[PDB]
């Protein structure tokens, strides 16, 4: 055992060796939480000058002599450079979250700060959105040819609201890391998620014998357009016929809940969520196009 | 304007200044990569190390003369704490993530590192878990006594399901942050999480109309509990008393499978949930005892 006691030595070695890289290490990290103090004093002082200075050259905009115009083109220009370049530092600095991931993961910082790391965790969402998007096909076509009991599609549509709320979260990291795809999509992902919900506590009469089919259908157009959405990461055509699709389910649904002498509460809460997603996405789709042109 | 211009000398000043300082960063952040790629090192040399002595001595163990065996007695000293201080740097260390955080928040670090950052996030957990039991509390004795209608309960069901999955994901990334409070908590928050599905989608007959009371109070019970384990940071008697209502429940049910001539699939299902988060905590609380004696 007394290779044991040399290799001990030897290990009392390393240890020390570790011990001395150890607190080095706290060195740095208190260097690190000192520039980062310093850089948020940095980011005070800079969108104060910024909000001042888009202030001067907004009162400067009224018109006198053609020396300012030319001074207030200038700045204009050098004003666009600005926020670019602020853009740019405020890209890499770490940042304070939303208020949605506050109110899940709480005061937590999720920034990688890191270009290829950035890219590296676009690439990992992309994978992981085509194979839920995978399971969830083999799921749509599936219930509704095989299996249809209740329970399966319980089964499925909480599947399908996981899936929702794991995505939102996801997007929530994505905006607070990196670039800005805030607009329509994560308002879409929560009325969508809502709507998942409401197909789920339907009383199971005949009206929802009725419906299941159309929706199932709906579903197997959503993962195709999901799925041809990211072999991309053509694709208007079939967003088109996406939306129309969704208006056939709507006005279908809406004349249904006039069509039967007694309704429940969820046949008429449940049509105009499906109206709300398509006047949103298909007049998004337009100004990309416009964006476009 | 010549007075924005002099600003402007002013901030091209301090933003040269800031690109001092930020390519200063960036040199730190590269630093800090090397040593991050050093401490892994020294992890997988740690651990090696670690399990060759210990395989040392467990073959060392076997009985020989006086010597070793106050050798091995030195050893097993030092070997404790030779854990306790590893298991200091692997505190402080940043660690790659579970499997279930993996699976939701894909590859990001959560770690901290930091003593006090822990603590104040253990601070924020406790403040958000009192903040919505809160509100689960005016809901479960609420719903019981104003609004017996089944929209409402759905509502409170969805609030408890959202509840228990960002409890799960909280204690997640506090697991893989500090403390391992892993055992028997996180799979009970799973069991419970599904436990509160199986109520949402009853076909509300009147056999649903019957199980609502008992449920109602059950929840009242676990939130007092909760409230009180809380203010704590006395509780076993009425922890006690908790697992016989969760009994009684359980019990109940149970016969109520056997009294109606048709029964769904739902009552059969949910009962056995109650009597596996019966056999569970119960007995770990025992074993806190245990502890305590």
């Amino acid at each position: 055992l007394e290779r044991c006691e040399r290799e001990w030595h030897e290990l009392e070695g390393e240890f020390q060796e570790l011990q001395e890289t150890h607190r080095i290490y706290k060195q740095k990290l208190e260097e690190l939480a000192a520039l980062q103090t310093l850089c948020s004093s940095s980011i005070s002082k800079q969108k104060k000058h910024l909000k001042d200075l888009k202030l001067t050259l907004q009162r400067c905009k009224r018109h006198a002599s053609r020396e300012e115009a030319e001074l207030v083109q200038q700045m204009a220009a050098n004003i666009k450079e600005r926020q670019d370049v602020f853009f740019d530092m405020e890209a890499y600095l770490p940042k304070k979250n939303g208020l949605y991931l506050n109110l899940v993961l709480g005061n937590v910082n999720v920034t990688l700060l890191s270009n290829q790391a950035k890219f590296a965790y676009k690439d990992e969402y992309e994978k992981f959105k085509l194979y839920l998007t995978i399971i969830l096909l083999l799921g749509a076509v599936a219930c509704r040819f095989v299996l249809h009991y209740r329970v399966t599609d319980e089964v499925f549509n909480f599947l399908l609201v996981w899936y929702y709320c794991t995505l939102t979260i996801r997007e929530s990291i994505l905006i607070s890391n990196g670039s800005r795809i805030k607009g329509w999509w994560v308002s879409h992902h929560y009325v969508s998620t809502f709507l998942s919900g409401v197909m789920l506590t339907w009383p199971n009469g005949p009206i929802y014998q009725k419906f299941r089919n159309q929706f199932l259908a709906f579903s197997i157009f959503q993962s195709c357009v999901q799925f041809l959405q990211y072999y991309y990461q053509f694709l208007l055509p079939f967003l088109f016929c996406g939306h129309f699709w969704q208006l056939y389910n709507a006005v279908t649904l809406f004349e249904l809940s006039s069509h039967e002498e007694c309704r429940e509460w969820q046949v008429f809460v449940l049509a105009f969520t499906f109206l709300i997603l398509f006047l949103g996405n298909f007049l998004t789709t337009l100004k990309v196009v416009h964006a476009k042109l």
